[PDB]
């Protein structure tokens, strides 16, 4: 069996890390007027259900500064009205262009703050996509660690220039819905550990983690799951030795709703906040509260660590913001209903008064909305079908194409199937101000162009069908879909992960037929990942095959400026789609095999996705990075610049010893409740209710000292030594990984008639007996004019072309041939020369 090892203590910040010394500043100036009985406060929910928001922190009012609110999702602000529903983060990624990454977090940060939100829960990187069939991938970016990396930094810098804090989300593990907690059916003690090995971790699922903490994300939230069987929430090696250690992250950690499992333990192991507060859903007790202040009264965990969570908290809140004003505007809306009027504490029926202000917080979203979702379109195949010209007669057949007859935000969380596709299910959701559908859009774009239009919004009137698509000069585009979300909802049976990768609601016998009577036969495909098209895809009937992902409100509007060429394509699959899903390597477990605790050996190393098909050759249908084009581009002339150069001198000293802010009182009744106090029902408060702390906290384990359960140097306050692979003041790691080596050009000539897009993919062999036969490491979306030649340009890091070693600690770049290609796809390179 796997072990986490341990690394403590739990490191304190750096007053001058990086983008921070100000924000130090100002959190220390504010910490040290804080009361014990505040800072737990700050570092406790309130319990679920308790305020407004999907999680609040206690308030702190003698110093002017409300209860924090945190809510989702990752594409928009859930569960509220006169909000925008933006394109999946996936879809988000099939663009390929940091401009909208970054726009796109602008803009739902945007509209996060117009609420009174000041942690949005996005962007994800875990899961980073490790199986096809994984409930949640779509709310990520992409399997691959460098286009996801990018996106997240992108998406995170944008969040937070709104500005409201961003947060890192699911940190590491949980590459899948199955087992991620206890119960709900199954019969296992603990949750399911995924077990990754040291260099694996390094350059896959926590590479782009490390992007977020160098674009200087504000808070990250740790996973259901176990690594080497430790909650990611109570581990020493994850949160201690890779997040705060390694990478030097600055801002504050907090826990998955109900991923928090043990007080103490886990507060040294490195969680700043927990969430919603509660031991479990509306049970009224608190691994941390009261707990919390009895622990630091009985002397087992020391001041410094709190103060530290509480300065996390803060920095990062005036990192933001970047004035030193507390004092924010009001929660103006409430999650747990619609209604105008309610209670302010929903689970306790208690506060009856406005808690909803339905405020606008739209702008103008939706222009940016449609044009990410249809530059986020990927064109598979094109067979002369398209763009669409002036068609006699237009058929758009399937259910995917029409309205859910029940209405778009009909079911909570997106939780079934019915009509248009436009986003997962789960808490990575929102409602939609309007969903225009396909049948709707395309309808308006064929009678403005004077075409004959008729739908059938069904998979399944077949005679019906039959009868409309093989009229004389019949144009039939067909809309299909696949879905999946988060594991507490189960749709048609799939618990969160989809049971399979073929497309729901027999689109696939759909295609089939259509493409039997109608010679000019157009897929569009809206699904949340990959899907098998190894029996349809080279039907000599089916001219075009698109996917368009999860492209939100405006689904119908951006298909119709795609296949009517309005916007040329250029969006490229983030993911492969392979022809079994064996050929994917990896795969979800969906029955614990009579284990206890189930175990996920992440064996296939780096080799996710594209990886694991070129190490294996198993069938691509279309490989990762293709995408087509309505014109022709010509790569020339490719020019490598090398950079002398610097040796990569390691990282070296030693860091200051923990420091206290403020003090707090030891007579134990300054911490009871107030006299007059009022308890809202299952509410979680920091104040004690005896005199007696063993009484006060009520956990019977109560008495031990940190050395007898705590392992050693939990605790410790001593300064402690930096570790190689580490920046000084740096946060990211060692500040010459970053340092460029390589500068790649080549020659982009747009060879066609009409203008479009190029996305311009640089890929690296390290040689390496056990590396990748490529690894994408850079990209660049270029607008070329049909005459036009461009310049692209790439660069390559340090640690573009490293390698984890695990004897040293560091990372290396090995003495293997390497060289670099430059492609139309991660198969398709037409450009290569050796890195010298
Ligand atoms: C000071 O106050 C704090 C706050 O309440 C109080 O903390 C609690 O401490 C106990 C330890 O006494 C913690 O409980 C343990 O938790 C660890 C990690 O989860 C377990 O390994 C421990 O196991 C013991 O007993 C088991 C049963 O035989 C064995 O299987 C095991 O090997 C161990 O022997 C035990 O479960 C508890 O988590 C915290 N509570 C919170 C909310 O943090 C502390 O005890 C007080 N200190 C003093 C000196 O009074
Ligand atoms: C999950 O477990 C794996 C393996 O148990 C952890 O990976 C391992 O990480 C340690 C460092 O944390 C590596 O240690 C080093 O060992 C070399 C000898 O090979 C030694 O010379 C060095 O001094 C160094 O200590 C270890 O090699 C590495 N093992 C593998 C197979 O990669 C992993 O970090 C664990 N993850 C978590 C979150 O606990
Ligand atoms: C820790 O956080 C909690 C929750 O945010 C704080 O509790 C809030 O405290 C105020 C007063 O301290 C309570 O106000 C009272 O309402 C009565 C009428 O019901 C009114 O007469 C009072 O003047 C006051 O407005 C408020 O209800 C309470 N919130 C809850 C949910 O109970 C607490 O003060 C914080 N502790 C510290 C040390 O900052
Ligand atoms: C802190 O703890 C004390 C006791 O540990 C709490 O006080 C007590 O509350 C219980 C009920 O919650 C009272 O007991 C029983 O209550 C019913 C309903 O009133 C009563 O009719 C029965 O005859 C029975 O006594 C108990 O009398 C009461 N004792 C005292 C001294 O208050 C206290 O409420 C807790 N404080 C907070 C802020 O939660
Ligand atoms: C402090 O944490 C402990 C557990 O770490 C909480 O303990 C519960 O106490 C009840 C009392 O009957 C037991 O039945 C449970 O087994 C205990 N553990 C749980 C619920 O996980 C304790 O309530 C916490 N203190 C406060 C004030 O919430
Ligand atoms: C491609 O589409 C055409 C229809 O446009 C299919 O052809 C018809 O085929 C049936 C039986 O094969 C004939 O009875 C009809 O007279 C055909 N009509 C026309 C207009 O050709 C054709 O079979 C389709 N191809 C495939 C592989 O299914
Ligand atoms: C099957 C068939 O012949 N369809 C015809 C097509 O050839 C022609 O281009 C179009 C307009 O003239 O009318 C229709
Ligand atoms: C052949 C087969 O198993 N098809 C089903 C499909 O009907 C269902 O919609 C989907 C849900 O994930 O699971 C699969
Ligand atoms: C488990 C662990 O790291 N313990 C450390 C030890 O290595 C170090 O030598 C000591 C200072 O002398 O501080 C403590
Ligand atoms: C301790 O606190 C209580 C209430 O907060 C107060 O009434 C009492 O006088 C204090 N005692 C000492 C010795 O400070
Ligand atoms: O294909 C048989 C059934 O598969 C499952 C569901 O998605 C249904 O909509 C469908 O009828
Ligand atoms: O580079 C030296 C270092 O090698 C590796 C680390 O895990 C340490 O055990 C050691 O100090
Ligand atoms: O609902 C709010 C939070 O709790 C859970 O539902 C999800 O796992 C989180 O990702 C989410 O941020
Ligand atoms: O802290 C609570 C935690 O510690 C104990 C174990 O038996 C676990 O099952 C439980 O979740």
């Amino acid at each position: 069996w796997a072990t986490s090892e341990p690394s403590y203590p739990s490191p304190w910040m750096n007053p001058n890390a990086a983008g921070w010394e100000q924000a130090y500043q100002w959190a220390k100036d504010f910490v040290s007027q804080m009361t014990l009985l505040e800072k737990v406060n700050l570092t406790t929910g309130v319990g679920w259900e308790g305020e407004q928001c999907v999680g609040q922190t206690g308030a702190i009012p003698r110093l002017g500064l409300r209860s924090l609110c945190l809510h989702d999702s990752p594409l928009g602000i859930r569960g509220t009205d006169y909000n925008s529903a933006f394109p999946s983060g996936q879809t988000t990624a099939a663009t390929w262009d940091r401009t909208l990454f970054y726009k796109r977090g602008y803009a739902m940060g945007k509209e996060a703050r117009g609420k009174g939100i000041n942690v949005l829960l996005g962007p994800v990187a875990g899961p980073l996509g490790r199986m096809p069939a994984g409930g949640r991938n779509w709310e990520g970016f992409s399997p691959d660690p460098v286009l996801t990396g990018i996106a997240m930094a992108e998406t995170v810098k944008g969040i937070q220039d709104a500005g409201v804090i961003a947060c890192a989300k699911h940190l590491i593990g949980d590459e899948q819905e199955h087992f991620r907690q206890v119960g709900d059916g199954f019969d296992i003690d603990e949750s399911l550990s995924s077990n990754i090995d040291d260099r694996t971790m390094h350059e896959l699922y926590l590479w782009p983690f490390a992007d977020a903490v160098r674009a200087g994300v504000g808070s990250v939230m740790c996973a259901y799951n176990q690594v080497n069987n430790s909650y990611s929430c109570h581990n020493s090696k994850l949160l201690n030795g890779l997040l705060k250690n390694e990478l030097g992250f600055q801002g504050f950690v907090m826990s998955d709703w109900q991923a928090q499992h043990t007080g103490v333990a886990s507060a040294v192991a490195g969680l700043d906040m927990t969430m919603p507060g509660d031991t479990v859903f509306n049970s009224g007790l608190s691994f941390w509260g009261a707990n919390l202040t009895v622990a630091v009264l009985n002397g087992t965990l020391p001041a410094y660590r709190l103060d530290d969570m509480a300065m996390r908290i803060m920095a990062a809140f005036f990192k933001v913001r970047g004035t030193q004003d507390v004092d924010l505007d009001p929660i103006n809306f409430s999650f747990w209903t619609l209604d105008t009027y309610g209670p302010i504490h929903w689970g306790a029926k208690e506060g009856h008064q406005q808690i909803n202000f339905h405020v606008d917080v739209r702008e103008d979203h939706s222009r940016l909305i449609r044009e990410i979702a249809a530059k986020g379109t990927v064109l598979l195949k094109n067979e002369g079908a398209l763009p669409l010209d002036k068609p006699k007669f237009l058929a758009v057949i399937g259910e995917d194409a029409g309205p859910n007859h029940n209405g778009p935000n009909s079911c909570d969380d997106r939780g079934c199937v019915g009509g248009t596709l436009a986003m997962g299910w789960g808490s990575g959701t929102a409602n939609f101000p309007y969903l225009v559908t396909p049948d709707a859009a395309l309808q308006a774009q064929a009678i403005k162009d004077g075409s004959r239009y008729e739908s059938v919004l069904s998979n399944h009137a077949m005679e019906t069908i039959r009868k409309v698509v093989s009229q004389d000069n019949v144009t039939a585009v067909v809309f299909v879909n696949a879905n999946s979300g988060e594991g507490y909802i189960t749709v048609d049976g799939n618990r969160g992960d989809r049971n399979n990768l073929t497309l729901w609601n027999g689109g696939d016998e759909l295609i089939k037929n259509v493409a039997s009577w109608c010679s000019n036969t157009i897929v569009v495909i809206h699904s949340v990942g990959p899907v098998l098209l190894t029996d349809w895809y080279d039907h000599p009937n089916i001219t075009a095959i698109l996917w368009a992902g999860l492209p939100g409100q405006e689904s119908g509007n951006a298909i119709t400026d795609v296949l009517y060429g309005k916007v040329n394509p250029a969006g490229r699959s983030p993911f492969t789609w392979g022809a079994t899903r064996e050929g994917y390597g990896a795969d979800v477990l969906y029955d614990p095999d009579d284990a206890r605790v189930p175990q996920q050996n992440f064996t296939e190393g780096v080799f996710i996705d594209y990886r694991y098909f070129d190490k294996h050759n198993t069938r691509v249908i279309y490989e990762f990075g293709h995408g087509l084009s309505y014109t022709t581009f010509e790569y020339r002339n490719l020019q490598i610049q090398k950079h002398n150069v610097s040796a990569y001198i390691p990282t070296t000293g030693l860091t200051e010893p923990a420091p206290t802010f403020g003090e707090h009182s030891t007579n134990y009744s300054d911490y009871l409740y107030p006299e007059g106090f009022h308890r809202a029902n299952r509410y979680i408060y920091p104040y004690v209710n005896s005199t007696d702390l063993e009484l006060a906290s009520g956990d019977p384990y109560y008495g031990q000292t940190a050395d007898q359960f705590l392992p050693p140097n939990a605790t410790s306050s001593d300064p402690q030594p930096l570790l190689r692979s580490s920046g000084k003041n740096s946060p990211g790691g060692n500040p010459q990984l970053y340092d460029v080596l390589y500068t790649v050009t080549a020659d982009i000539t747009n060879t066609g008639a009409l203008e479009g897009d190029e996305v311009v993919q640089l890929y690296v062999s390290l040689g390496g007996p056990d590396d990748p036969k490529v690894m994408l490491r850079d990209f660049a979306r270029l607008h070329i004019k049909p005459g036009e030649t461009v310049k692209f340009e790439g660069k390559l890091t340090r640690r573009d072309l490293s390698t984890w070693d695990v004897t040293l600690q560091d990372w290396v770049i090995r003495d293997h041939t390497k060289m670099v290609f430059l492609g139309k796809s991660s198969r398709k390179l037409v450009l290569g020369a050796l890195l010298n």
